């Protein structure tokens, strides 16, 4: 009960909080969930020309120590791990 | 009473040995199952989640983002 | 001066390179249609999402991101499954 | 009889590393900060052998496709999930 399951971490992400695994080899990495922005477009955010442009759905990002943001690919250990926590 | 499950519940189902699937999946006859370390076997195997596809093949599963966020999970019965 | 198609098969590697040249790719085996991958660079994503301009120390910037457009007219970040990666039924969106 | 070839210092894309993995060789990204890590592929028949399942005698029996594993730094073998930078990277190399 000290650290969480991936499922609980999912729930925290879905609430809008950031989440990370202590097991991760490093610091200042964490996940966050960008909810669907329909304003995001190839023609610049908020300046979409076509009404049926595809909409970005939810995306989970991983922010790395490089201060970079990538789309997160959940690894099998990540989804089975039990060392998830909230960043604060 | 809840009508379908989150991925976390599905994982618990998986950890019990059961097969799970998403209703939103395009394919039919498709599900996940968890193989424990010991049956897999100083490198020590971990658990591996497998996806079985309609083509009757089995691959290591790479969880998609939609999959992880979805709530249309179910037990294969 | 224009080439000719020698082979049906395309591996992920060839698909990848095409993606990095800013081109779109998809798999014949996929269940569904009008599904394809694309790649967005750091700068293209700053412009598309309206965030990640790098004017602040300690403000993160987008890396390169591969997306998948699904039939729902939705975009999600692309998870490279073992099957996708090993497949050799890739084709360029033309 | 056979002269030795030179190592050139060039590193390759994931596409190339995959073909190598499909030739049965092991690979690894330099960019991974850890050591003693590598991918390896296991083919369908080697997998039916090594778990004892899926030799094709039954119709509705399933066969293990190809599988990329990764031996970790911690001496664990797991099914490998490629990160996106993994996929886009060009610091891949063959294990010698």
């Amino acid at each position: 009960k000290t650290k969480m399951s991936f499922g609980e971490a999912l729930e925290v992400l879905k609430q809008g909080m950031q989440v990370y695994r202590s097991g991760w080899n490093g610091k200042n990495m964490f996940l966050f969930l960008k909810s669907s922005d329909a304003l995001a477009s190839d023609f610049g955010f908020g300046f979409g020309e076509y009404i049926n442009e595809p909409v970005f759905g939810n995306i989970i990002f991983i922010k790395t120590a490089d201060n970079k943001i990538h789309a997160w690919v959940p690894s099998q250990t990540d989804v089975l791990a039990e060392d998830w926590d909230i960043v604060s």
